[PDB]
């Protein structure tokens, strides 16, 4: 084949000459002075380049290992510290620890009716009140004319008049497995080493997992998932572009599918299968170039994507199974903690729960009727939902189930004495983090702390306290965002417009019919920061750069395939390296220990006094120590 | 003017940095070559990079490597004129073509589909019987279910569109349909062997617990097309306009609502932010050249937003007819893998034979309904006039058995200068190799019950799981060839979008339309949704518990995830499993762990349920991988 | 653990007899030398085997960096070559290097209204008028019966008849980050190097950045994300399958919701939870055990996509900020452009912008009312909506303010002193391009030229010069893509069926409604070429295989998990190394300066003089270069 062609061009890659030189030579070596067996295998030839059938062996170490398991150690639930774990000396090595917790089942106190035409009000910072049997607009404004009569939530179950019973329903947080262990700490002896909070573990998710191995964490911390969907067939026009002047007489109304001259229709022939929209009998062959004919009503299949979990409000939500897993410097490539070096005792794992008020929310389960008014002759009916969410008090339920399996890494009883005895160092990589609290809406400035060790990493966002506040009615839906999140409801609306007159041609002011079911919601998120710097005794490190460049540039190139982008356009990043997390091997560092100052400084449009902002800041210390 | 420059942060090293930087040693390093190399008359007193990556690795410097001359070329090998589509429609041959072997492609036609003429009922009541259940339509207007005395209802008969048919006198075609996924179905049993020294071989089951771990989310839609899936295109909507309602804060403003006019003066949430971003000037009347500063608290006012709409086309969905597909297959084996594979040049002419083994007709296509039985047009009184609810009424019969036509096997080659054929061609060498292993079971005692595992005799350093119920396969099933390939119990959830057209022509009487409504409906609409089955999993070996028991939920997502180097995905379908006794599962060339089955001849699967039964039982299908070298010759 | 199972299969892998007489010998060394360290170390072991549970350190030498920036080159506006930028001095390396240009927001000249039922045609291709205010069709043909208003698009704000104002909607172009860079070019000294085209960057989109990256390019270049949506509870009526003739009722209106098979009812009854579809009372356990039936009443959630960005059709566009990365040798793997040897200054690029004809289009802004006929009592209205427009966006937005983003490499002065004098070749990558135009629809060939440096790589796209036909309504919209695109509207119409007869239970042929809002288009690509074939001097080098190979196997199965698979099939690639662009090593090239001729055909099915196409190449040549 083409195998044969090389010159002055390719020589320097190829290596042809010296290639067969090397062959010849080491032929005539083997065969006149060593043993009569020429052809000598791929190891003396593979020095001086490189071949590709081939490979490299190299006797594996052995090592084998098992699942532990361990309980937790009398721990009071979910009120307080509902865990404090151990380690016992199972197995020799460690590795990797996943967390295990059974959230029990929640219920919905009976609930109460609005007794009278108006009930006293009081659920949020505001409430809704249904007036008068819809004599006026909302307790004043006496409407043209309207009517109110009560109804249910799920679905048309008609409540009785002002005297009736009626549940609410309860619905989880969403990503509600990364919010229980709202803070960690692993200490040996006493000297804590490492730690981190809810804040660490939400700017891990946007950037660590890739893509790949999504569902996996979209299913293992009790998220929602998307299943999928399908229709049935459902017939539609199809309407391509030829020319101008050359087949467009007009457009067709009722008639004349004629009056198109074609694009090459052969081409859209075989690809459409034009001839069986049609229920009369068709070849089973192609049919070619009918006149003014290229390709009518293909066969077009809708998609209605649905869910189906913890985040959909039901009357009682079954005890979902939320795993957590650790993230620390032993719970990551075994290329660790060799837990031999330790003694009987002294090594603990500390994880703060949260509590049972910012997990279970409500929903409206009323739905105040609407007001139905009939305009006059045209727009007769009209309906536009609004709910009537007087409080309930949810349930006290707790997790019974907590477990720890800690797999471990066993060793042949040979090679377990050599390293019990010495002393052996590793480089190992830790979590930081200082946050604090802003203000000043025009250009403001920080300053960070709590950084000791030389840093090769970063992260910056902007968490608004608004979103934490308990009054917020998105608390529990969108506490993980990092941007002022708004809402826009739509209407898909049901229009209906026909008119009984067979008379009175004329626009049909007479008879018409408008309806809704329930509003729509989107998760609009926005960016706050607008500006970073980072400076270090006058002299500035990084130029004023503006938010999309640290958001979407720098995760996007940086670290190749082991760092996603945030899908969220505000959560920063910031890398003094050139290999972030990728590889092992140390791609330089920023130290800390010999710069004391340090700053960051950013404008803002959001910070001030009514809506403060809390920014939070981690890293990942390269930081190694001694075993014994 | 030879100074520095900016001083930048990397003069900065201290206590914890000398281990991980060095500087002393590198300095006495390179002061002590340079005086080596001065010493010694050298017009170039700097040394390159050669001498100081003796123990440093830098960046700025690549490493070079003569690379060794190969190539290749797609062939082409056709059948071995084996039978259709019935037998095993194949048994390739190998030729001497090029030296070496790689990765290789299948190719396959499948002929046109059509449907046979049926008639319509012309009496109102006929006998049922197309499936494991029928229906029938009643009296034309007196029956609910072929026995009811019901008010009011007309039942005339009536796909794609709006085909109005005249009363009980016509006929009609039947839609057809492919299954999903047939590329992992064609394809029953695959075994390559030479000299009848039968090697590698696998199943139907294979080529689907391999189909959710080896592929990343990023060949997802080349496999879809690959393999002649149904691919979903995006799409667009018409621009409309949307209303914004934004939370501001408590007691800060309490306007309730207001039904027609006055929308203002609401607690603000620093407007000039929300201005700029949102840009509130979807208004016709004059908009300048810049942007306005909050005329009346106008944080939000008028968000525009437009729909998205999925649609889907191929093979995946009922159409009269159906153009030839064109169903690609892969040979998943230890060649189609890294580039060693069969060095083929100590192998003689011929004795290199693959099999395949077909499956047949009845497995894959089936119909679909097109007479959409008449719904019931009840007129119950004066609330809720109109009401509508179509049903499907089949009539099958239909064979149109076009098998596979022209079907090639394309193969590569890695040809070799005539030079190095020669060292090769007499020496022999191993080298480990990977073929998978299957032994599939049926089950019962739906308690906590157990197996015992077979099949097996190669050192393993790999395993799967799965739980298939037969119910999914049962060809009497309306549902077999849409959902066969799942590892759950498979419920379908309809629902119905009807329309709420209350219209009241009525002039007064504000007070609820009891008297006028219309409810409507298109077409049913499915929901495929899987729930594992086995909840724990407790292999053993020898008596003594080697893995506790553990929920499926940790077999099933978290061990792909925690494991697999970016190379294995996460099952959407909870109900696959997976056990490694290794480090690099397939991530890697080097073997990371291994336990032996040949020594340990004993081996257990232990596994409680709820699922299993008399009724509808469950079949467990079992792969692995094996790590088992050979030789040349 | 079961890890003692040894035996004589796996003697060669593991190799455990040879690790004791190493380490057994390395003990009776350290014994009989006199150390107080009687086991061995993890240094003498590692020579014949591979520990898993360790690392390996590498001394690192010490590198920082600066994102410094560049202004323009005072160069025109978008008309022009609207920069030529230069490289500071104020670094020691290259590496990547961001683009940064922003488009000022734009306008609508308003226009008037068709003041009569009868007016000019003419505003594209293709224009039309609404007719005879209801009496004809087209003004020229007698109806039943109709009339014709207007509305405006956002919604339906009803124009008086035939006299008003009325702007025209400004949407941007899909993908605008890859259409600004019409052609660039580096060149040092005047002395070009390497350069491409919007056509390499629309070939290099699809296949090179990874599915998870996704996210990140789409916020980068300036695309509208599908933002998740979310809806309200709403139940479905769940119905399985059991048995053949189990239990066999044929069908109910509204009763008889019971009576069907069992499936092991205590599993499909333990995954739904059937005991929250109903208000009545909820115990605090599940509701085994109940009349046979499967499921009962599940709950679902809808979830409706959105989207939102400068593709949207508004009256104003906000400014955006069209970031560009350059794609090149020296932003990429930097493990480049030392330009210290270089002297100072002499090195610029050069960014060929577009034009503003093309990035912008308008949207009808005055929707002729549909054809609002009566045809007797059934399915008396009927609406369906047609566009009307005027061109006129001419509007001289344009971009005012840009940048460039380039990183560097300081070095220690240490370091930059020894090969401060010295020269050193590197392979490296280029971008060759050649383009050129098509006829003879039957099976034509073509040929290749301006490829003559080693190649390692391939594309081949065929594209119909229909899209980017000016006269094309959809032109800046759908150019991107490799086939001819044809649009599939739908109608998702809204019916209404009542009987306004209190009696008279015929069918309701009476009162019938239809009604619509505005057409929904699906874009559809199809494949041109259905056979490759590369050839050179009678040889055949590839046989002629169908486009689904060259398009969805060879990138599939080659490339290692660094090249994406197109979502269109119109694109092929060929590949004539083992490793394309995997690694860094060389790994296969056929050098085409020894072989001149060169030739590539293909069959084909559109190809002609009505709608004509171009095929497009790209490749990716190897030869090295030195500094000094």
């Amino acid at each position: 084949c083409l195998i044969a062609n090389d010159g002055k061009a390719d020589k320097i890659i190829l290596a042809q000459d010296l290639l067969n030189s090397r062959i010849s030579n080491i032929k005539n070596v083997n065969k006149s002075y060593g043993k009569p067996d020429p052809e000598p295998t791929l190891s003396q030839i593979e020095e001086t380049h490189l071949v590709h059938f081939n490979a490299h062996f190299k006797p594996y170490v052995p090592v084998g290992f098992e699942y532990n398991k361990v309980r937790p150690h009398t721990g009071t639930p979910t009120l307080g510290n509902k865990l404090t774990f151990g380690i016992p000396q199972y197995g020799d090595f460690f590795h990797d620890m996943v967390g295990h917790h059974i959230l029990g089942a929640c219920h919905s106190s009976w609930q109460d009716a609005p007794i009278q035409g108006t009930s006293q009000m009081g659920a949020h910072g505001q409430l809704q009140t249904f007036p008068r049997n819809g004599y006026d607009w909302d307790n004043q404004t006496p409407l043209e004319g309207a009517v109110y009569t009560l109804v249910d939530p799920f679905g048309r179950p008609i409540v009785p008049g002002t005297k009736n019973a009626y549940r609410n329903l309860v619905y989880y947080c969403e990503y509600p497995g990364l919010r229980l262990y709202e803070n960690v700490r692993f200490e040996v002896n006493g000297n804590s080493l490492d730690e981190y909070s809810s804040d660490v573990t939400t700017l891990v998710r946007k950037f660590c997992i890739p893509g790949d191995k999504m569902t996996g964490y979209k299913h293992l911390v009790g998220q929602e998932v998307s299943v999928e969907g399908t229709s049935g067939p459902l017939l539609c026009n199809i309407h391509d572009l030829h020319k101008p002047h050359q087949s467009k007489p007009i457009l067709t109304d009722e008639n004349d599918t004629q009056r198109t001259c074609s694009h090459t229709n052969p081409k859209f022939l075989s690809q459409h299968f034009p001839h069986f929209p049609e229920n009369i009998q068709t070849a089973g062959k192609q049919d070619i170039t009918p006149i003014t004919d290229a390709t009518y009503l293909d066969i077009r299949r809708n998609v209605h994507y649905s869910c189906n979990g913890p985040q959909t409000p039901k009357y009682y939500q079954p005890p979902l199974a939320l795993w957590i897993k650790l993230r620390f410097w032993f719970n990551d490539n075994v290329n660790a903690i060799p837990s031999v070096s330790i003694p009987f005792g002294e090594r603990f794992i500390t994880i703060k729960l949260a509590s049972q008020k910012d997990l279970v929310n409500e929903f409206p389960g009323l739905f105040v009727r609407q007001s139905t008014v009939i305009a006059g002759r045209p727009s007769r009916r009209n309906i536009r939902f609004k709910p009537w969410f007087i409080p309930g008090v949810i349930n006290e339920i707790s997790l019974t189930n907590n477990e720890l399996y800690i797999n471990n890494l066993f060793v042949t009883p040979e090679i377990h004495n050599l390293y019990v005895k010495r002393v052996r160092f590793s480089l190992i990589r830790v979590h930081k983090t200082q946050v604090t609290h802003t203000n000043n809406n025009h250009h403001d400035e920080k300053l960070m702390s709590a950084l000791k060790w030389p840093i090769e990493y970063m992260f910056i966002g902007l968490k608004p306290t608004w979103n934490i506040s308990d009054q917020n009615p998105h608390q529990h839906r969108d506490w993980h965002k990092f941007g002022h999140v708004v809402n826009a409801i739509m209407q898909p609306t049901h229009h209906a417009e026909i008119s009984f007159q067979d008379r009175d041609t004329a626009l049909p002011d007479a008879c018409s019919s408008i309806s809704d079911i329930s509003p729509v919601t989107y998760p609009i998120t926005l960016p706050i920061i607008k500006n970073i710097s980072v400076t270090a005794h006058g002299i500035n490190l990084i130029d004023k750069f503006p938010s999309q460049f640290c958001s979407s540039y720098i995760p996007f190139h940086y670290g190749g395939n082991a760092i996603k982008t945030p899908d969220d356009p505000g959560a920063m990043m910031i890398t003094f390296a050139l290999y972030p997390r990728e590889e092992y091997q140390p791609s330089g560092h920023i130290n800390v220990s010999r710069a004391r100052e340090f700053y960051i400084s950013w404008d803002s449009d959001y910070v001030g006094s009514i809506t403060t902002a809390d920014l939070v800041v981690s890293s990942s210390a390269i930081n190694f120590l001694l075993l014994q």
